[PDB]
């Protein structure tokens, strides 16, 4: 797709802190853009919807080629139709925002220039930021993570994309989402079928694949934090059901682990670590930060800070497994007691640090869950099992919780604020922001 100019863009600004092993941090400037499937496609000399509801122009885009060559993403007006905002250090985003239509939530990628993403190099640093999940509840996702896309959003790929990272093109993550109207520079109108639950949304034949690092998926009262590998470890087109992933048949025959070594403190049995209150040892309904830290072995380690107090991630005990560490025998050990072969088919830990020694996009977004309704973050999931079972209690939401609609309706002022971004060497990002 190409871009037009019927609506400027202009990326909100966002700092964050570079630091060093030397102790000192200096502040980086850049700014932040919402994916394209936000945006309006219509066709390049008129405005005429290439994309309306959830049904593609079958005149405009008769198929995937044709339609690209005939459509293009325009600008996005960040506050009044999207309900983002930043301030220095600080991004936004509001659940639902109404301005001449419906808009929910968003997904937005750091930058590095106005036509480039930043890429980070998670391997051997840490990356810490402030976050205020008190008004998200149930059934709300405000997530941060990465995922290993090209800085240009795919411009140099393929040459039928001219919008690049500026228009927030070349998405992908391990749930190879078909969602995406337009991958590899060819719009995914051939074999799409509307979301017979979401007025918005379908779901196209060509699926987008890449490494995944979900630092954090969460809100007021769960949170989660997972790693998931693909055998290919960047952005890569798959075909149909063969894609895998929540927007197929199959999840699991794809290329990607949709699942993820996944490390929720409430499902592993500390259910007093994290919630709304003073009950708990993080108090969700004030700030909170949280610090990752990717250290060489390939492992992954965790601690917050609150207060001016500092907790590790809980100890949990699973199987043989016992320990704070996400590495390889707690993954193993998940595995093994709550089910389960996606994570280690792809190649578990030592095929994702493939992923964090390379470069990886920084993702912030806020939404809800059309396919299973957040459940698995913060519920039980699959509904019909007991806590006997063992990880089937995530969080303590109703199994009732999260239908989209009923959200939106009820809770349309929600909404997510990350902060204070800080990265660097491990054992850097405490130190005096520059
Ligand atoms: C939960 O984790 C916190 C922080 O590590 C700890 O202080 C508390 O004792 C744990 N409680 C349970 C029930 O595991
Ligand atoms: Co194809
Ligand atoms: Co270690």
């Amino acid at each position: 797709q190409s871009a037009c100019t019927l609506q400027s863009e202009t990326h909100p600004p966002l700092t964050w802190q570079k630091c060093s092993s030397g102790g000192t941090c200096t502040q980086q400037t850049g700014s932040v853009v919402i994916d394209a499937n936000w945006r309006w496609t219509h066709a390049t000399n008129s405005s005429t919807n290439c994309y309306d509801g959830n049904t593609w122009s079958s005149t405009l885009c008769p198929d995937n080629e044709t339609c690209a060559k005939n459509c293009c993403l325009d600008g996005a007006a960040y506050a009044s139709t999207y309900g983002v905002t930043t301030s220095g250090n600080s991004l936004s985003i509001d659940f639902v925002t109404q301005s001449a239509q419906k808009n929910v939530g968003a997904r937005l990628y750091l930058m590095a220039s106005d036509t480039t993403y930043q890429e980070f190099t998670l391997l051997g640093n840490e990356f810490s930021f402030d976050v205020d999940v008190s008004q998200l509840p149930c059934g709300l996702n405000g997530a941060l993570y990465f995922v290993s896309m090209d800085a240009d959003g795919g411009v140099s790929k393929y040459p039928t994309n001219t919008a690049g990272a500026k228009y927030g093109t070349g998405y992908c993550d391990s749930q190879c989402p078909r969602d995406l109207k337009f991958i590899n520079g060819q719009a995914n109108v051939e074999g799409w079928e509307p979301s017979s639950n979401n007025a918005n949304t379908g779901i196209g034949g060509h699926g987008s694949c890449c490494s995944e690092m979900d630092i954090w998926e969460a809100n007021s009262i769960s949170s989660h934090v997972a790693p998931h590998p693909c055998t290919t470890v960047g952005q890569e087109i798959c075909e149909g059901d063969g894609c895998g992933g929540t927007y197929s048949d199959n999840r699991y025959g794809g290329t990607c682990d949709p699942d993820g070594c996944g490390w929720n403190p409430y499902r592993l049995g500390n259910t007093s670590f994290y919630g709304p209150g003073s009950s708990f040892t993080l108090d969700t309904t004030k700030k909170l930060t949280v610090v990752t830290q990717f250290e060489t072995s390939g492992a992954i380690n965790r601690y917050y800070v609150q207060n001016g107090v500092t907790f590790q991630q809980p100890n949990a005990e699973l199987g043989s497994y016992s320990g704070n560490e996400l590495n390889d025998d707690y993954c193993t050990a998940e595995e093994a007691e709550f089910g389960g072969s996606s994570f280690s088919d792809k190649g578990g830990l030592t095929q994702f640090k493939k992923a964090t020694s390379g470069g990886m996009v920084l993702v912030m977004s806020l939404w809800d869950d059309y396919y299973a309704n957040m459940l698995w973050l913060d519920s039980t999931y699959p509904t019909n099992e007991t806590s006997s079972t063992p990880g089937a209690v995530r969080g303590s939401c109703s199994t009732s919780s999260g239908v989209p609609a009923q959200v939106e309706s009820q809770s349309p002022n929600a909404k997510v604020t990350f902060s204070n971004i800080k990265f660097g060497p491990i054992g850097s990002t405490g130190n005096p922001s520059g």
